[PDB]
């Protein structure tokens, strides 16, 4: 009945794409408030909006609207309300541009029907390789590198800890499967097999994990499981693994990233998970923004209270027919929140989009700083290419300027290739997230501070290990598989898989490293 | 803000170049009569048909939602929004018939594969719509391109016609479409004398530009054409002022309109065009004719198309003048169906039985829009509606001559050629078949009437003398030069002069040499 949206009038308006809702389950289109990568980078865009408007160097005479909608999780829905920023070009805000999509998913789809009418967008979490393709997606940029880089950081660290026998499970759609396709690759590339491929799909119920769940433990060697799976697919997942008590070796693609919410009622299923995100580093001054919002003073925000119900299990006298009702001294703080990790990428997307519009207004309209007649009906075509050559530090809210943070796109529209690895730890009796290295070019993490599933490193492999007593590794046709030879009792082992004759005169130790003489 | 809106329990949208291009600021301009009114007329046709047809859709009623594309692939794509809306007073749609102009179709069907609409055109050739990892949901009763370029290059190349210009259409439809010519004429040893290509919103002076260049090149006395219906008109218009006169070859853009040549048939006699391979359906040209502003008030388009057909005004124009005629009528002195009537029809035909399969595979108890089928999966319906093979829509005699509707593998439909030369003998211009276009060429040279009776000539060079002269290639293989050769030489061949050596003299006729008296 009631469809909500933020729209704020404006000079120029951006419209918004956030995942603020969960999936829907069944007939449902949406289901439970995205805390995180929902609410917070909703906020933030709100919050990018605000600082720009108050910025006297950028934009200044153009205040930027926004007409911000909810894709709830769904590239279909995604579709529908995304119509609302094309009818606008014909109540309804114009769109100079957009800034969304997390899901690949739906940034694809929306880029299909944005590029129609000349509409950029600029995604601040979509990592799929396609979107890398100005022949399809030629209005779409995004501040986030494309999986092609994800995918290799993954295969190289399991080149590093030798697992060369490794089962993979992919979300169905244009993340999972481009990107463990990518990931297929660089293993074959680096000698590592793959035990079991499977994947998941749209609209899959618990048995289709348990099942998935089930096809991994029957191939236990492989104890370490790649996955390039969504956010929700992934929670879904660790629970089936959960139920079962299985458990094994995690190493997951940004999907699962460093999100608490994906363990939580599974922790020691997943504990000593390995991960990746987007090198990213915190904006402090979100931090101060986000804390002092409370359902008493954020009202243009329409899914606040939602939200504030949701993260304290709360109610007051806007919710369903429950009990408890909420203290009014409640508070997002230190204790109780962590700003998104790609919270960054949101700003700077909001920002790159204010900095284009800027210097095409300082180029067409220059005798004021006023969208002048000139700039009235936007050149979309011309705003993108005026989009990528853009450059500029960071807003403010980051420090120093010689790590590199400078905003900028490929001549695909693409950010830099840059990921942190993480490590799911529970040391302190809570279980939180690690950064146990990161990978630019190279790979690069220090083992000690890793904390592995059954205090262990990890073993991989196709085959299982020889008897020492007598056994020699023998390599078949692979380079993973293998079969175990005994020795003649006059043999040692010259090496791993090598028997040889000690010789007239000469036994092999009770050892098999060398031969030692007879007597008698 | 003009449409057709008629519910249904199953409604199909409809896209038509009702209205010609607007001129500048303008979006929409004059009635397209033929192309645009008949052919959506045909579909309202279709319609009340499927409607009646006790075997076809039984228990589940078409409406359409049928709209004006104004000829312009932008405005197309905006009304086709209307489209969409609706799977959110607005008709959710099944699937989409239309697109005339390629352009518009494929603008469309980037459009409505977003939301798993299928699409089939009646008449949009291009032959980028043959790539279904971009137009997935998108499939035609007409064929691509690539086969019309054949059919034109084979032309050009039976007559020898080796030094020919083109001038193409700006788009999806003319660039591709001679491209594709430009591929075919290499590979049979055509050189292009002048490409020449006039885009959107072109005024006068650039088709009089395009002539003067054509001009420039008077041994290309062939001129092939690949143009939207109303750049060819713009052109033959262009061609008119400066009084030029060229062979024209041209595709079914400009096919056999005759809207196309009016007021300057002169300068279009004798061109040779081409149009998709088709009969009309009998039982449209009744219905057409029965058609008149007191009857037919479900197509707001058709007092504008009354007035413009017959001059007219009632007391529904502008302010003008000439009251009509209450018994003025559609008929066959002034009607003649559309060429590709047909394909509307069977455009229709084919989604309706795509539909009437799925209800009888998804509703096997009733013969209505069972729950099952309340939500239509739409990319199933393209993947049972790809498949299907049926005999044309009753409207076509016989069942032998291939009258069966179905796609390629890539929702094509077959390449088949007629070839039309523009005549005059009883005073009046008209289109005569002079061939057709399977596979291999076929025509009747001696029913062509040419641009000043005479088999045209179009090669790059002169041709040489005979008493004396030697063919000569330079660096191309369409141009060439003669040398005359010396007296004592004979040609051992076209391009070769030889010594006849000691004794010996050239014949008469430079064949072979004979011995010297004396
Ligand atoms: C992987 O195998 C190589 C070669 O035997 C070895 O040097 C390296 O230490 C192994 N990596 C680890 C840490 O397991
Ligand atoms: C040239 O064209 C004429 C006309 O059809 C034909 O009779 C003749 O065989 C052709 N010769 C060539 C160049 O093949
Ligand atoms: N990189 C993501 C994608 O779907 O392309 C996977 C998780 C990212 C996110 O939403 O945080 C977006
Ligand atoms: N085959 C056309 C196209 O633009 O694709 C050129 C003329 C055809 C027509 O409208 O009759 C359609």
């Amino acid at each position: 009945f009631m469809r909500r949206e933020i729209k704020i009038e404006g000079d120029l308006v951006l419209g918004g794409l956030f995942p603020i809702n969960e999936k829907g389950t069944g007939t449902e289109e949406c289901g439970r408030i995205n805390e995180d990568r929902g609410i917070q980078r909703l906020e933030a865009m709100l919050f990018a909006i605000d600082e720009i408007n108050k910025d006297n160097y950028l934009l200044p005479g153009v205040k930027l609207g926004v007409h911000i909608l909810d894709t709830c999780s769904r590239d279909t829905y995604a579709l529908e309300q995304s119509l609302e920023f094309v009818r606008a070009s014909l109540i309804p805000l114009l769109i100079a541009g957009v800034i969304g999509g997390s899901y690949s998913s739906v940034s694809i789809q929306v880029a299909n029907l944005l590029r129609l009418f000349q509409i950029p967008q600029i995604s601040y979490a979509s990592t799929s390789a396609k979107l890398s393709d100005k022949s399809r997606y030629d209005y779409f940029a995004r501040t986030v590198p494309p999986d092609f880089y994800q995918a290799k950081a993954m295969a190289e660290i399991l080149r590093f800890f030798n697992w060369t026998y490794v089962s993979t499970v992919a979300s169905e759609g244009d993340y999972g499967e481009t990107g463990i396709e990518a990931f297929e690759q660089e293993a074959r590339l680096r000698n590592i097999c793959i035990a079991t491929a499977e994947k998941v799909g749209r609209s899959n119920i618990r048995k289709s994990y348990d099942s998935v769940i089930r096809e991994l433990l029957q191939k236990p060697n492989a104890r370490v499981v790649v996955l390039f799976m969504r956010s929700d697919d992934s929670r879904e997942l660790i629970a089936a693994a959960n139920r079962v008590n299985a458990s094994f070796t995690w190493v997951a693609s940004d999907g699962w990233g460093a999100q608490e919410s994906i363990v939580k009622g599974s922790e020691h299923v997943a504990y000593g998970a390995i991960t990746l995100e987007l090198a990213s580093h915190p904006v402090r001054q979100f931090d101060r923004y986000f804390q002092s919002l409370n359902p008493y003073n954020n009202h243009r925000n329409p899914w606040f209270r939602d939200f504030w119900e949701q993260k304290f299990q709360c109610s007051l006298q806007n919710k369903r027919n429950h009990r408890q009702v909420c203290d009014k001294h409640l508070a997002i703080d230190s204790s109780n929140y962590e700003q998104e990790s790609k919270i960054m990428f949101v700003v700077n997307a909001v920002y790159a989009m204010a900095h284009a519009l800027h210097k095409m207004q300082r180029t067409l309209c220059p005798q004021t700083t006023k969208l002048c007649d000139a700039m009235k009906i936007l050149d979309g075509k011309k705003l993108y290419k005026e989009y990528l050559l853009k450059i500029q530090f960071t807003a403010p809210f980051n420090p120093n300027k010689g790590a590199d943070s400078i905003v900028k796109f490929d001549t695909f529209g693409d950010g830099m290739g840059r990921y942190n690895v993480f490590n799911l730890q529970q040391t302190g009796g809570k279980y939180s997230y690690l950064k146990v290295g990161h990978w630019a070019e190279t790979l690069s993490l220090d083992v000690d501070s890793i904390h592995w599933s059954r205090n262990s490193v990890p073993t991989s492999q196709c085959s299982d290990p020889c008897a020492p007593n007598e056994m020699k590794n023998m390599q078949p046709g692979d380079v993973c598989c293998w079969i175990c030879i005994p020795c003649e009792p006059y043999e040692y082992l010259v090496d791993e898989f090598t028997c040889m004759d000690c010789g007239p005169g000469q036994w092999p130790t009770a050892d098999l490293s060398g031969c030692y003489n007879l007597p008698e």
